């Protein structure tokens, strides 16, 4: 997260860190045994780390639970990142508490201008690299589809939306991938892609979760 702020320990209790020996992606806990992340976060041997703030320090609120199953979206296209969404089932149910909480799925999409909370342990530098140990947060509005598609001509699908600031300076970044974009208490976005980070006219691109709710619920119900 570039241009964001320290969330504060466990203030984003649905934020998970996906770990395969190191943090490599965010995810969002959607119920006690399911995390949603970006399909581009897919790998085998994922451990989901719940209740994290400092991902480098055991602070006492963590639950580390291995993934039992990863389900990448049937239509995920890694070339275009269309349908950049994946479900990860936990081997055992997270113990839900103040610090480890699920985030509700949308029952509909969100409008441009809606303010969202984007969070993650991704790079905090627009130029160069600095990875935070504590969770970073960014409030960002959903951008118009036109501004999104203008920013990334030929690349934005109905399954993506942009959020952030065309002026630059505030964005998600690498390492935030798969993490949540929560707007009005709903997971509306997943950190998916963009160009650089927090660059002018290159806003973050997010998986449009509202398109996937049926798939998510059906998949979870059947798995
Ligand atoms: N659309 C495409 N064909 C495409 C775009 C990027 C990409 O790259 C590797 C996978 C994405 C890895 C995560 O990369 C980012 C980059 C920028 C931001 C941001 N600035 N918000 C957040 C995450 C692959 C395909
Ligand atoms: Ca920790």
């Amino acid at each position: 997260i570039v241009g964001g702020y320290t969330c504060g320990a466990n203030t984003v209790p649905y934020q998970v860190s996906l770990n395969s020996g190191y943090h490599f992606c965010g995810g969002s806990l959607i119920n006690s045994q399911w995390v949603v992340s970006a399909a581009h976060c897919y790998k085998s041997g994922i451990q989901v780390r719940l209740g994290e703030d400092n991902i480098n320090v055991v602070e006492g609120n963590e639950q580390f639970i291995s993934a039992s199953k990863s389900i990448v979206h049937p239509s995920y296209n890694s070339n275009t990142l269309n349908n950049d969404i994946m479900l990860i089932k936990l081997k055992s149910a997270a113990s839900l508490n103040s610090r480890v909480a699920s985030i509700s799925l949308p029952t509909s999409c969100a409008s441009a201008g809606t303010q969202c909370l984007i969070s993650g342990w991704g790079n905090t530098k627009s130029s160069g690299t600095s990875y935070p140990d504590v969770l970073k947060c960014l409030k960002a509005p959903i951008l118009s589809d036109s501004s999104c598609k203008s920013a990334y001509p030929g690349q934005i699908t109905s399954n993506m939306f942009c959020a952030g600031y065309l002026e630059g300076g505030k964005d998600s970044c690498q390492g935030d991938s798969g993490g949540p974009v929560v707007c009005s208490g709903k997971l509306q976005g997943i950190v998916s892609w963009g160009s650089g980070c927090a660059q002018k006219n290159k806003p973050g691109v997010y998986t449009k979760v509202c398109n996937y709710v049926s798939w998510i619920k059906q998949t979870i119900a059947s798995n």
